[PDB]
């Protein structure tokens, strides 16, 4: 018993990070067979990060430039290239960790793991969601840039995210591992917004759900609603709208618990239109989104990978 | 920017994990030279764990009745003993994975990273608090003993948990290391009593320190207070109370961000005795202390291992 927020066993990821230096500028890169991939803005100076001209930039930079360290031993620069906002490192070394992996691009309100990183060194590791204005909600300070997320899929490690940028509002914007940021950002020094940061839904459900499991039942309730009435609250507290598809995502955990997703649903609409008095539901005061229905079901019938 | 619970990285811990059989009972074991350390318990019968005589119960068992499995693999037993509430098994192949490691036993209020663990194999990641009252709130389902507690100090692995059970309550118990239970706890199948669990008043100072790190000030009032009389609003709330030690350990929190503690126990008060008011910290509408001086350090500078 018991639901904590879980990152997946770090160990073949610790394996895959380097540092990445060119002139002052140092951070992490991710190397598999022989290549190292890292945010491309590794090759600006303070000034050109203001306006950059990555083309230009990348120009006038040579294999030689690039200072690639893998614990005490520095890796040869072979090539380069540039791809969307990631840089691609030729080495001559294949790395001898290199895990079973593959890049995915993950949706909005699914999960991963960060292996948060300084000068090529593991740090910590903590899981994230995506969120539907694709931001994640981090901890990363300067230097952390080239950390990734990743979740594991047997002995597969999926890399999804790389780490580049803090928002003002203090969250936390990256890329895919072919370098296609997440959201609408770019990777130069200015201010820039996610917009309206809305709940997911289905993670809420599902969050409900593990509660209900775990023994903490007081917000159920005797009512039950619709869909449609169900959104038209949802709407109005910026919770992501469900879909049926969302509601056969659900499936095994409503069959599990023998409470309906439209009960639920409605015990849900009562949390948002009467809060929580004070109460608390699986430790937290707060409708917790960043458990997927996998997350729950994979914690609550103790799924394992090695 | 940004505060998360963080994990350690778990790799050095992965490849000592491995799983011990005896009759039916499969559970984790850590191996480390050429020992492999479990719960006692991996001897019992269902019908032995209500009231067992762990001595009377060694008497019948000898090596061979062992199954320790490192992966694909049978690790040879040539010698057994019970220490505490712990079994060592003595095996003929060190393990080449053993990290540089020492067992601690943790202070109440200390922070540990869990690798929670299945069948020999890690599954998940999270950070946990000893309690005051000698548990943890983790998320351990059947399976799951022998899962271990530890930290990561330089390349050093200390040792300071591992998993037993699971009291009435939803929370956990376990050993240190040489099989002392933290706690008043037994290794019987009765249902047993935490006591109070009282709040690590320090560590929710240390908390607030990093919200105001991080920019979340609004809590900051005008007003100062003394030991004495915030500890007699402690008492109240089931706080910790609060010691001199405990403003030294807080000493560079206080000094990095101007705030003195004193001043900082003041908005701690109001906050007791006014609560939120539907506000949040860092995310969260609930005062957590499940973070040390140490732990918001080292995550606001961006401390690192390997
Ligand atoms: C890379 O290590 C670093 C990571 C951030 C530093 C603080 N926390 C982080 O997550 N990334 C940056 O420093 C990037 C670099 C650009 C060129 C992509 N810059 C920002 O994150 C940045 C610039 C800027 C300007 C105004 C407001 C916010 C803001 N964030
Ligand atoms: C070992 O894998 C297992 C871990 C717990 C199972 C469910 N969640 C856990 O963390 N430990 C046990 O099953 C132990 C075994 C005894 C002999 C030490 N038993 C309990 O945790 C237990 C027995 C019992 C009886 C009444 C109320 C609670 C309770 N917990």
């Amino acid at each position: 018993s018991g639901f904590r927020k879980m990152a997946f066993p770090s160990g073949k990821v610790e394996g895959c990070m380097v540092q990445v230096t060119c002139g002052t500028t140092t951070l992490n890169g991710l190397w598999l067979d022989d290549v190292v991939y890292c945010p491309r803005h590794v090759i600006c100076t303070s000034e050109d990060m203001l306006n950059p001209n990555y083309e230009d930039l990348l120009i006038r930079k040579s294999n030689h430039n690039f200072l690639v360290q893998a614990g005490n031993v520095q890796l040869r620069v072979i090539g380069h290239s540039m791809q969307n906002c990631v840089l691609k490192l030729k080495v001559d070394t294949a790395n001898p960790k290199t895990p079973k992996y593959k890049f995915v691009r993950i949706q909005p309100g699914q999960t991963f793991s960060v292996l948060a990183c300084y000068n090529g060194s593991p740090s910590g590791v903590y899981q994230c969601a995506m969120r539907p204005n694709f931001t994640i909600k981090g901890s990363f300070l300067n230097g952390s840039c080239g950390s990734v997320g990743f979740n594991i899929d047997y002995d597969c490690v999926s890399f999804c995210y790389m780490h580049h940028m803090e928002l003002p509002t203090g969250v936390h914007a990256g890329t895919d591992l072919e370098g296609n940021f997440y959201g609408p950002f770019v990777d130069r020094q200015t201010a820039q917004a996610a917009g309206t940061d809305t709940t997911i839904t289905v993670n809420v459900l599902a969050w409900l759900y593990a509660a209900v499991i775990n023994g903490d039942r007081w917000f159920l309730n005797r009512f039950t609603t619709t869909l449609n009435d169900f959104n038209l609250v949802a709407m109005k507290y910026n919770y992501e709208p469900l879909t049926q598809d969302h509601v056969d995502i659900l499936g095994p955990l409503s069959a599990q618990t023998g409470i309906a997703v439209l009960d639920m649903c409605a015990s849900l609409k009562e949390l948002l239109q009467n809060g929580m008095n004070g109460r608390t539901i699986l430790g937290s005061a707060l409708l917790e989104d960043e458990f997927t229905p996998f997350d729950v079901v994979r914690q609550c019938s103790g799924v394992t990978f090695q």
